[PDB]
């Protein structure tokens, strides 16, 4: 028997520049999807969050439109590389909320790429893990996403968050200040604007002859229609403030940072509008109730945001906020006090 635990993710800057490959500035956090395993003739898995068991036949690697599809996709996967696996039986469980934006699929879906790399001893490296990963969700689960969150459950380091180039694959760790929470707020909300967002920035790529928005300027988006336009103008802005954070955090200037996040929010919500009267609700309150800044994490349209805190403040503004936004919401939100973690383990 084995146990994995495998983090979830926050994005501090750099959203919706991923598929253009743009830069991005992710952490692991420590809340958890957990696997304890052995191996087995098929795939027996009971999931804690659901209450219940889900089986497949190794032979059996057809989509059922259900949790066990995550699992699927990763034997489908390997299968594709070439790789010989056995079954599994286990338990998954851990206190990474379903769904809330925080990586559910990512953390699940390299938790048990991990599971199976430690039972069968296949030696996986990290980035081998962050691309078989993404390879199950883009072409068996069929979410387009970009590299960030799988990125960031594999190569999370304790302390730091990840600096890192999305169209190279080059990253780096830059520390993150001591005494300084992440607040995560999720807003109790649970694509098709995502991948509409996708299609037009890929398309407004072809348009300017660039293989990535890192070669974009501001200059150049003339070019492109009023819709294309206003969109990359957002990603453009956003690469350019991933430089920024990059900097001013290398300084342990947390207060630039926290200006820097709160802007992108606004652009975001208004510019790239993926925001919602929740999320814009939490950063507007967080803001006056002391955080550095704040910033919806992940695609938006729900989900949860962020707030750079005072370690020491983190408990009450959470708890202040949640009381307010429970009164005008109807939502079952909720608060989380994260730090930036290692990635997936044993
Ligand atoms: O930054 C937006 C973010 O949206 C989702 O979380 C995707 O899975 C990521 O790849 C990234 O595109």
């Amino acid at each position: 028997m084995i146990k994995v635990k495998s983090p979830g993710r926050v994005n501090l800057i750099g959203e919706h520049t991923d598929y253009t490959y743009g830069y991005v500035m992710p952490m692991a956090i420590n809340l958890y999807t957990k696997i304890e395993a052995e191996k087995h003739g098929e795939v027996i898995l009971y999931s804690e969050h659901f209450g219940e068991e889900r089986k497949f036949s190794l032979n059996d690697l057809r989509k059922e439109n259900s949790w066990i599809d995550y699992v699927k996709g990763i034997f489908w996967v390997l299968k594709e590389s070439d790789y010989e696996v056995g079954g599994i039986k286990g338990r998954v469980s851990g206190n990474l909320p379903l769904g809330a934006g925080l990586s559910s699929s990512a953390s699940f879906e390299v938790g048990i790429l991990e599971t199976l790399d430690k039972l069968y001893n296949l030696k996986l490296d990290s980035l081998s893990k962050v691309l078989l990963a993404k390879k199950a969700e883009n072409e068996f689960v069929g979410v387009p996403c970009g590299i960030l969150d799988q990125f960031a459950v594999v190569f999370g380091r304790e302390g730091n968050v990840i600096f890192l180039d999305t169209h190279t694959l080059d990253y780096e760790y830059i520390p993150f200040p001591k005494d300084v929470s992440i607040l995560v707020f999720y807003t109790g909300v649970r694509s098709s604007e995502y991948a509409e967002r996708k299609h037009i920035a890929e398309e407004s790529l072809k348009i300017l002859g660039k293989g990535s928005s890192k070669e974009v300027r501001e200059g150049e988006l003339s070019k492109l229609p009023p819709l294309h336009r206003k969109f990359f103008g957002y990603i453009v802005r956003e690469n350019a403030r991933v430089l920024e954070v990059r900097d001013a955090l290398k300084e342990g200037n947390v207060e630039e940072v926290g200006k820097i996040l709160t802007t992108a929010h606004w652009d975001l919500a208004k510019n790239y509008e993926v925001s919602c009267k929740e999320l814009d609700f939490f950063v507007e309150r967080a803001l006056k109730l002391g955080a550095y800044g704040a910033r919806l994490t992940g695609a938006g349209f729900g989900g949860s945001a962020i707030a750079l805190v005072d370690k020491e403040d983190a408990e009450t503004i959470g708890e202040e906020i949640l009381r307010e936004y429970l009164k005008r919401f109807p939502w079952k939100a909720r608060h989380f006090i994260v730090e930036p973690s290692d990635g997936v383990g044993i």
